């Protein structure tokens, strides 16, 4: 993630890109909502965008 092609907002986004399976546009926007921290992003995707809510049934 540090190619000298990368940026700052490429060493979250190709990060959450890689825990999530939405598009790297996304998440750019979901990260300029937590001061671009991923530990603080992901769950906001995870409350939002869950592919799931239980595993009893």
């Amino acid at each position: 993630i540090k190619r000298k092609d990368a940026s700052p907002e490429q060493e979250a986004i190709e990060s959450f890109t890689s825990l999530t399976k939405c598009d790297p546009k996304v998440s750019r926007k979901y990260l300029q909502r937590n001061h671009w921290n991923i530990n603080y992003a992901l769950n906001d995707y995870y409350d939002k965008e869950i592919g799931t809510f239980t595993d009893e049934v």
